[PDB]
C-alpha cells in the first residue's frame, strides 16, 4: 500500500477544504478591536462578519454553497472559502437580508445550531426565518424583522431597513457599533429610498451588491450606481461585494474608482470608493482613505 | 432528522468541494478543437490543461493542495478548485516543471493513476519522478527529462528546456501542437535564456510566473519582466498567471496592460498581453486580441 | 429715431430667437440622403428629425418649450439647449410623433405649425394619452393615428415600430424606424430594462438613442454611463448616443463617461457598438458616421 | 378658437424667450455676496456680471445677439449657448462694460434696455471704439467713460482696472476688476501675449478668465488650451476659468483639454493656479469655489 | 610623466567630443534609401540631414555651436549632445539655412563643407543668411539667395522656399519635395495661418515644427496644441516635434501633443500621427509613418 | 584667409566643448546649503556631486568618457552632453567611485582633481578602483580602499560602504551618505537585489538613487520601472530617483513608468516613498524638493 493506491476523491477533499481552514475564524477570534473602531471581514458574496468594540460579533449573509457542479445560467463559483462555519464559536447573532440561495445557508444555521450557545439568535424577514425554522431552528430562536424594527445585540444596535407587504421578503441592515455604523444593502437593486436613510442616519461605510450583468438582466449595481448608492446614503466609503461570487457576474470594481475620478470634484461626492478582497479585514476609521485593500504580505 | 441535526462539517465538505464539481472536466472533454488551434485551461496557479486539434490531453503543474489553515509565510490560497482531479478520464500525459510544493501534487497522481489508461506517462526533472516513484507510480511510467530533450505525447512536441544541479530539478516547457505553441515558464525567474529559446523556437502564447513580491523578496516576476519575457521570446500572447494563488502576492495584472500601452510603439512590442481568470478558456490564435477573458454570461 | 428709444423687448425677442432662425429647417429640406444611407438631427432634448434616402421626414419629440422662467419641490429646471429648429418653418413634413404624454416630448406650437403651415395629410402619430392631448388642443382626430406597442405604421419608405416602454401601455411607447438606409431606436425618456434585449433578439438596430443624464441626489430618471453601454448591448446596435442630457440645467451630464466606461469594458464584454458623442441641431449619417466617436460642427474655411 | 388655430409664430416666440427667462435675473438680485467674496455669473461668451460685497453690480462684455439665422468670409457660425438673461429684466447696475468693439462683445439691445430701465446716471465703460458705437446708437455722451490701458475708473467699491489688450488703445482693453472680496481678470478676446506677465506682475490677480476655442484649420482668433495654462502663470492667478468656447458652433471646444494637461504640467512647472470648467447661466464665488475644479448647476429635490 | 600630470583639459576635449563621433556620419553615408521612400537625420535644434532615394543629400539648419558656459539675459544651457560631426562631412549636395538666428546658421558647418566637400555645392538660404555666408568667406558664387516662391532643384530633391513666420530677407520655410516624398521643415516659426496656404497648394507628407515650453512670459516656440493645429492646416500625414531639445530653459513634454491628439483625432477628423523623435535617430517616410515614438536601435 | 579656411576641426571641438562649460561648477561653489538640508547634483550616469549644509563637497561615480566614435557587441551612444568641467572642479573634499567598470570611474577626473585640487583629498573606492587610481598615478597613501561594513568620515558627511549586487567585496560597493541635513542611498550600477531590505531595517535613508534603464532583448543590466519601486519600500526612502537611464542609447527608457507605476500601487502597498523624475545638470534639495515629483530646469 502506498499513497497512490490509498488517497481516494474524499480522502483529498476531507483535508483540503476550506481553502483557508479556521485560520480566519482564528483571525476573527483573536481581533482586538480598539475604542472608537470597528472590524469587518468580507466572508464571499455578501458575508461579512461585524465585530465591535466591545468584541460584539455579529455575521451577516454568511453562504457557504457553491455554484453549478455538473451540466447535468453557469453560474460557478469563482471566490474560496475563507471561514469554516464549523469552526465558529463566540458569535451573538446570525443575519441574514433576503431568502435569496447565495445569503442564507443551512450549513451555517447547522453549524451554529451545534457548536454555538443557545442563545443566539437567528435575525432576519418572515421569509428568511420560514426557511430557518424548516431546516430544524427552533422557533423561539428566530427574530423577525421588517423595515423600522431596531434589534440590540449587545453594543450592536441593527436597523433594519427597506430592501428594493414585501417586507416579508428582503431587508437592509444598518449595523450602529460605538465606534461607527455600517450600510449592508444585501442584493437590492438602487432605490431613491437609499436618500432617505441617508437623511434619517449617519452612514459610515457602505456595502452594495456590485457585478457585471449579463445582457438582458438586472441583477446587480453598476458601477455608476455604486457611487449613486454613496451619494444618497452621505456614506463616507463605499464598498462593493457580490461581485466577487459568480464566473458570469465577473466584474471589474476599478471602474467605480475611474468614474469616481471624473465625477467627485462636479459633484461634491462626500465618499470614497474601497476595492476590497474575500478574507480581507477592514478597520472604520483607519482604513477609510486607503482606496484598495491589499492582503498580509510580510511576516510583520 | 432535522438537517441542523443531520448535517456534519464533512457532510458540507463533502458536497461543496470542489467548487466546480466537474463541470470543467465536462467542458474539456466536451471542446472540440479546431484545426490550426490549440485549447487551454487555467487550472489555479501554473496549472493548465492543453487540448491539440488531434484532442491530445496535457496536464501541466496541476496543483490541488491549498495554503495556511490554522496560525499555530501567511500563504493562504485565494484560488478556488476550478477542477476535479478524481473525474478525468482522457490524458495523454502529466507533467511537472519541479519539484516545489505549488506544482506537484499527490492527489493528481493518485486520481490519473486509478481513474485513466495504464500507459499515461508522467513527464518531470529527476527531482519529480523521484517523488512519483515515491508515492507509487512505476519507474517504468515516468519519463526523466532535462534541457534539451524532446518527448512526443502523439502530435504534441514537448520541448523541455532551461530553467531559472538546476538540469536535475526544474525545466521550461515549450508544448509544440498542430495549431499553435505554448511556452511554460513554471516558476522561473526572469532570465536572458529566455532570448536564446525566442530565437531557436517559434512561440505563440507565452506564460509566465507573475505576483507582488513582498518586501525582501524575489519570487515572482514583475509586470515589467511579464513585457521583457513577451519580447525575449518573440511571443504573440504574454499571459501571467500563479498571481491568483497566494494571497500574500495578490498582484493586479493591469500593471502590465498599462505598461504595454507605454512601451508598445516605441520598442515595436510583437505581443499582446492577455488577462486570464482561473477555470477559464483560451484558443490560440482565436483570443490573441481579446486582452481581457470574461467567463461565459449564459 | 435712436436705437436706444426705438428698439424695445418686443423687437429683440422676434429680431433673435430661436437662436439658429431657419438654418437647419433649410438644411434639412435640401439635404440629398444617399441611397444606402439615413441622415438624422437632433433637435434638442429627445426630438429627432429623420429623413429617409426617398425624401420621407419624421418628426420625433420635437419639444419647443423651455425650464422655469421665474422663482415665483421648486425645482431649477432650466432649459440649457438653445433652439435648433423653427417649428413655424417646417414645410417637407411626412409625420409627427411623440414618445409620450411627458412636457418635455410633446409641444403645442409644433402641433399648431403642421396644421397651420403643412399638408392636411401629415399624421400625428402617438399613444392614446397623446392624441387626446393633440384632439383637446384642436387637431382634427382623423389626423391622428393611436399606437399600441406591437403595431406597425407605414409612412412612404420609412418603417415604423412601435414597441414596450419602461417605468415602474397607454401612456409610453418606444420607437424603431426602419428605412432602405438602417435603422434607428428611440427609447424617449425610459429607464433600462430587460426588454431592450428583446428588441435586440427580435428586430435589428443600428443606432440607437438613450435618455442619459446626472440624476440628482435621490431621483432616478435618466439612464446612467453604464446603462447607456447595456442598452447598446442588449439592442445588438452598433452606435449608441446618448440625448436627453443636454436639455436640464439639473441633469447636466458628460457623456464622456460612456466612452471611458466603453474603453473599459470594450474588449472583455465583446461590444458590438461604438458610442457616439452629438451636439444638438448636429446631423448624423448611418452608416457613415458610425466610426466617428463625437461630433462637431462644421468648422467652414 | 382651438390652440392649434390661433397660436401664432409670435405668440410662440414670445412666451418662450429668452429661455431663462427673468430666472438668474432674480437670483442676481437677491444674492447676498458675503464679506470677503465676490460673486459672478457667466452671462454666456465672454459677458460677466459681477456683483461685488457692497452690492455693487458690474455688467462685462454682455452679448444678446445670435449667429447665422439662415444661408442666405462665408461662415457656419451658429449660437450654441441659450440665453440666461433677459437684458429687459436688468434694474440695479452700476456699470455697463466692453473689452473692444467686436460684435460679440457689444449689444444694442443691452444698452437699450439699460437706458430705458435703468438709473440715468449708469456709465457706459469702455475704449473709443466702444463709446462712438454706443454715442451713435443713442447712448448720451455724459453718461460714457472713454478707457484707455492705464487708467483707473471707481465705480462704488470697485476698482476697475483698464489694462493692454492684444490683437491699440483705442481699439481693445482689458479689464482687472478689484473688489474688497477679491481681484477678476477679464481678458476679453485677446490672443495670448507676453505682457500678461506684467499685468501678473505688477497686479494681485485672484480669478482669470481666457476666451477659450477650436480654432478652424487656417484661422487664430481664439486661444489653446496650453495658452490657457500660460496665461494663469503669467497672471500668477490662482484660479483659470476658460470663456468664449461655448458660443460658436465652429468653435466648439473640449474644456478638459486644460485640465488634462494641468495635470501633466502642474508639478513640473510649479503652477500656483487651478483650472476651473464654468458653465453658462452658472455662478462663480471667489475664493470659496476656486478648488472645485468644475461646476455643476444645482441639482434640487430635497424630499 | 604618469597620465594623472600627463593629461590636460585640451587632451580630454579632443579625445572625447563630439560624442557620437562620426558614428552618424558613417551610418548616413552608407543609407541605402529604397524607391519610393526619403530618410532623414535630427541633428539636434532643426538640424536636419534629408537624402534621397536618389542618394541626394541635404544638409538644413545644422548647428554645433552650445549655450552659456558661464555666469560673467537668459540661463540657456545646450541639453543635447553632438551626433554629427561636420568635419566629417564628405557626401553632401546642398547646405541651407532658414533664418540668420544663430542656433540655424553655422560657421564651423559652413567651413568643414568649404575643406572637405565638393566645390560646386549651393549654400541656400534667405537675403540675411548668405550676407553671413559671404562674410565668413563663402564664395558670391556658391549662394542661393531665396525668396518664399522660389524654388531650387538639387538632382531629384525639389526645394521649394516658403513664408516664414517667426520679412522675406530674414526667414523662409522649406518644402522638401522628393521622388519618395515631402519634407516640411518650418524653421523656427511660431504658428501662424498660412501654413493653410501650404496645405492647400502643395501635399505635405512629414513636417517639422519647433517644440517647447515657453519660460513666463516669453513666446518663442510652439506649444502642444499648436504643434496639432500645424498638421492640421499643412495637411501632414506625420507630425514631429524639434528644437524641443536643445535649450534646458525650454524643456518641455513632447508626450503632450500624443495626449492631445488622442483627445482630439477623433473629433477633429485628424488626417495625421505625431511622432516623438530623438537627436540622432533616423525617420524613414513612409515606413515609420505609425510608429508614434522613435527609439535608437537596440542592438545585439 | 577667412573664417572658411582659417577654422579647423580641433578649434571647432575646443571651443565649443564641454557642453556647459563651467556653469556647473560655478552654482556648486556658490551654493549655500541651509541646515537640516543637502544639495546634489546629477553629473550623467551614475556620477553625483553632493554637498552637506557644513560645505563639504563629495563627487561620487563622475565619468567623462563617451561611447562608440566610429563604426570601426553593442552600439553605445552617449545621449547626454558633459555639464560638469572635471578641470574647473577646485573646491572638493573626496573623490567615490561604487565599482570599476567604465561608466564610473575616470582617469580626467582623477588627473583633474590631482592637479588642481588639495593634496589631502582621498579618493574613496573597492579594491580594484584604487589599484585603477594607483594604476594612473594616483598616491598609494591617498587612496582609501574600501568593503562592505567600512565607514569614512568626510568633514560633516558619513560615508557608508554597503554591499553591492550582481566576492564581490574587491569589486563593488554601496554607498549610503549621512549628512546632517539627510541620508542619500547611492546604489551605483547594482541589479535589484533583497539586501536593500537589509539596508532598509538597519539605516535611515532619505533619498535613494537607482540605476533605471530599457534593458535590450535578452540583456538584464538595468533595473526595471517595478524593481524602481521595489528598491523605494525596501530601502525606505522617501524619494525614488532613477539616473544611469539617460546615458546609453541603447537603454533609452521612460522615467513616467514609475510614476504610472507608481500612482496604481501606492496606496495597495502603502508606499511610504514618492518617485522623483531629475534631469542631468539639475539641482536637488532634500528635504524641500522631495514632493516635487519632476524637476524642471531653471527657466530664468
Ligand atoms: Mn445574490
Ligand atoms: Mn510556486
Ligand atoms: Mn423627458
Ligand atoms: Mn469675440
Ligand atoms: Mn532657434
Ligand atoms: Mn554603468
Amino acid at each position: 500500500m502506498s499513497k497512490v493506491k490509498s488517497i481516494t476523491r474524499e480522502s483529498w477533499i476531507l483535508s483540503t477544504f476550506p481553502e483557508w481552514g479556521s485560520w480566519l475564524n482564528e483571525e476573527i477570534e483573536q481581533e482586538q478591536v480598539a475604542p472608537g473602531t470597528f472590524a469587518m471581514w468580507w466572508l464571499g458574496c455578501t458575508g461579512i462578519w461585524l465585530k465591535s468594540e466591545g468584541g460584539t460579533n455579529v455575521c451577516v449573509d454568511f453562504w457557504c454553497g457553491t455554484g453549478k457542479q455538473s451540466h447535468g445560467q453557469p453560474n460557478l463559483r469563482t471566490t474560496p472559502f475563507v471561514l469554516d462555519p464549523f469552526a465558529i464559536r463566540q458569535i451573538d447573532a446570525v443575519l441574514a437580508t433576503h431568502d435569496h440561495n447565495d445569503h442564507i445557508d443551512v450549513n451555517v444555521a447547522a453549524a451554529v445550531m451545534q457548536n454555538c450557545a443557545d442563545d443566539v439568535p437567528f435575525i432576519g424577514p418572515k421569509t428568511c426565518v420560514d426557511l430557518w425554522i424548516g431546516w430544524g431552528v427552533p422557533k423561539e430562536r428566530c427574530i423577525v424583522v421588517k423595515p423600522g424594527d431596531v434589534v440590540k445585540v449587545k453594543d450592536i444596535e441593527i436597523h433594519a431597513l427597506d430592501a428594493f407587504g414585501m417586507d416579508d421578503r428582503a431587508v437592509n441592515y444598518l449595523f450602529k457599533t460605538p465606534g461607527g455604523s455600517l450600510y449592508h444593502s444585501g442584493d437590492s437593486h438602487y432605490s431613491n429610498y437609499y436618500a432617505k436613510h441617508g437623511n434619517e442616519h449617519q452612514i459610515d461605510v457602505a456595502l452594495g451588491s456590485y457585478g457585471e450583468n449579463p445582457r438582458g438582466i438586472t441583477d446587480k449595481m453598476t458601477s455608476a450606481d455604486m457611487l449613486r448608492m454613496g451619494e444618497a446614503l452621505n456614506a463616507k466609503v463605499v464598498i462593493p461585494f457580490h461581485h466577487d461570487i459568480w464566473s458570469n457576474f465577473q466584474a471589474d470594481p476599478q471602474e467605480i474608482r475611474v468614474l469616481w475620478e471624473m465625477k467627485k470634484d462636479r459633484l461634491k461626492y462626500g465618499f470614497k470608493p474601497f476595492i476590497w478582497q474575500v478574507g480581507g479585514k477592514f478597520t472604520w476609521p483607519l482604513d477609510k482613505d486607503n482606496f484598495e485593500y491589499h492582503y498580509p504580505r510580510g511576516f510583520d
